[PDB]
């Protein structure tokens, strides 16, 4: 009965996930939180918080490992799948990680300094601890590969493109992916003649347009910074006001950098919360910045949405996942109300209903497209390429 | 038999303009280009250069004033109209000058150094050479102030907007005006209850959602470099990118705002000309950089109008206006071939003539919207303004 192994090693975290191959189910799940620092806890489902002080990516590994030897869970370790951040333009398809993909892997890493090192910690750690076991690399931005120059290309000098490697990669990939093969189910559409937008909402957001099969846009530029706006990110920013900014604060390029990334978005507007279970709340109690962040962020969506549209050729369907698109009714419906323009009608019964309706229909049959529901799983995903990749022979 | 003067002090130049009461004609136009350098050079029709060495904003409209009073023109200068570039949020509409007046637009200057020190400097100079003479401020920022917070603010922090300004107030108002208050008749439509998509494209561009009479969205941001990809301006990119530029090439802030807002755009991009008379031939003799240039240029084009068509409730029709959009057949066709998603046919008989065909619909039967051109005619609506302000009683 043989399982995989699914890792992905975030900047001060670790969180990985064990599922069964005849399945497709979570067996287990853990997160090793508050890596590097001087006191760094292990968490399996949230039972034991397992201290290891000052342990770094291939210790923690290390204690994950022996908690699933402790559970007899070691010798049915099948595949091993990686969630890498940054393929560059070098990886459009899942792979079987070789010393060739390490080194392309390490070629690409300047493009996500933060993330991609600490892929490769995971990597180098999982194929010390599992020797024999054959191992997948998954990139975040593999699916995107298939964009058009006119759509991924800025609109500076070419050097920066040809010399430098300047260019949109977008994010999300996995989830982009996995919930658009479920859409063309659920849908009853054929992949081959196919119009969707996917709009992947939570922590951090992207839209991405699907025609006949393939990304054709992606909100989400050369780093995670831009299209919507998100939690801490700002999303879309004149950059003459920015530049503007500089020369009034004082502030550098790299102080600028974190307010972008880490003090801006949801949370900026609001001065609260970075999170919408509160600022939804905070509207109904009157809050007024609150209202904005969230208005702001709606707008901010249904342009991309509607604006990613054309990239397609004709729209059939619009998907909600990620956090956010799946659990929040309100967000959903303020969405659709906003896009209007493309004659969209929504079933609010269909609407109300939690996530653990799962894939469903929210919109009605006057509406001109149809609105869904689907709740991305990256894992799942990750796991079915290692599977399929588990009959090749290397 | 009354004219109006019309002023527009640029960075290097001062463009101008005399127009009939009666007729809204052109009787005289004229430029100072090359100004505050060595030499200094007045052109009026392109028959008369008269340089006038090292000569500055007062200077040259002595100048100027001469060469309407050697016309015998002087006495019948009822109006004088000043295009103002940056209005802030004290400017809704367009007004009689006074003290007042002068000292707002010091207060929002800071907004944009560049341009609106100099319309100042235009303002005193016409104030000085005619005293009894009524002056009208018009501003290419005001028709845009009827945008909602959550289509004018940025992800920033709110410190920026509450306390430093910082919001989106985009450009080109006076042609979105003009262009759309046009369209009402043209495509006889009722304008308490319309949708237009305003796309205005030359020099610089940018998009306008005009939602039943005013502005609901429109694409350049705080400064005029945020939206479309123009001709030496970069349009929208991702700050995450440009901070990664920042610690590769190792230059400013300062370096990037001259090389987004003069060595960007399609320039940049062909490497060859920030002109499309020359690209489109270019495209045609076999270069690839250039076809690239311009199916990038209509790409984002098409993503922004789409985009903009979100702020409207219903989309009746779409404008091109400005030295490119009038003029353009090709792009045009190709920008309208890339919004087939909203069901756009083209009529391509009609799209094949010419400017001197002027107001024109250049879309079919069977296409869902009317797309049509519309000449902009920043200079007509200045005037208009101004002769519904000589009518007031101060
Ligand atoms: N309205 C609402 N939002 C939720 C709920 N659960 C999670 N979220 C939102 O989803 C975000 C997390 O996204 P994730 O990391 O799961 O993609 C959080 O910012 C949080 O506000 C819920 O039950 N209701
Ligand atoms: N294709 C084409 N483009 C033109 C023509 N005249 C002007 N343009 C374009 O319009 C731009 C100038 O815009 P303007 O300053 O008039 O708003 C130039 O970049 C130029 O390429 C024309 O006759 N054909």
């Amino acid at each position: 009965f043989p399982v995989v192994l699914v890792i992905n090693c975030g900047s001060s975290s670790i969180k990985f996930s064990v599922l069964d191959v005849a399945t497709c189910d979570v067996l287990m799940a853990g997160i090793a939180d508050g890596m590097n620092t001087e006191n760094a806890f292990l968490s399996i489902n949230g039972d034991k918080p397992i201290n290891l002080a000052h342990s770094n990516y291939e210790d923690a590994l290390k204690a994950i490992a022996f908690e699933l030897e402790k559970r007899d869970l070691t010798d049915s370790v099948a595949l091993i799948g990686h969630r890498i951040a940054h393929g560059g333009e070098l990886f459009t398809q899942s792979v079987i990680i070789t010393d060739e993909i390490i080194d392309n892997i390490r070629r690409v890493s300047p493009l996500a300094p933060l993330h991609n090192y600490a892929n490769l910690s995971g990597i180098d750690a999982a194929r010390h601890l599992f020797p024999a076991v054959r191992q997948v690399a998954v990139f975040d931005t593999s699916f995107h590969q298939t964009l058009a120059p006119e759509a991924y290309l800025y609109g500076l000098p070419w050097e920066y493109f040809s010399s430098l490697g300047v260019r949109r990669y977008g994010f999300h990939g996995t989830s982009h992916r996995y919930v658009s093969r479920r859409a063309y189910e659920l849908l009853d559409l054929d992949e081959k003649d196919s119009g969707l937008i996917v709009a992947h909402l939570g922590n951090g957001a992207s839209i991405c347009a699907v025609r006949n099969g393939q990304s054709v846009d992606t909100s989400m530029g050369m780093t995670p910074l831009e299209g919507l706006m998100m939690g801490t990110r700002s999303g879309d920013v004149d950059f003459g006001a920015m530049a503007w900014i500089a020369k009034e604060t004082g502030q550098t390029l790299s102080d600028l950098e974190r307010v972008v990334n880490k003090e801006s978005g949801l949370l900026g507007i609001s001065g609260l919360s970075s999170d919408l279970r509160v600022l939804e709340k905070a509207w109904h109690e009157g809050h007024e910045r609150a209202r904005l962040a969230i208005k702001t962020f709606v707008h901010r969506i249904a342009r991309h949405i509607a604006g990613h549209a054309a990239s397609l050729h004709r729209l059939d369907g619009i998907i909600f996942t990620g956090g956010i698109g799946e659990n929040s009714v309100l967000i959903r419906q303020l969405v659709i109300e906003h896009l209007g323009v493309l004659g969209l009608t929504l079933d609010v019964e269909m609407n109300k209903q939690p996530n653990s309706h799962g894939e469903r229909i929210i919109s009605a049959n006057p509406s001109q497209v149809i609105c869904a529901v689907i709740p991305t799983n990256e894992e799942k995903m990750i796991a079915l390429d290692a599977i399929h990749l588990g009959n090749v022979k290397a």
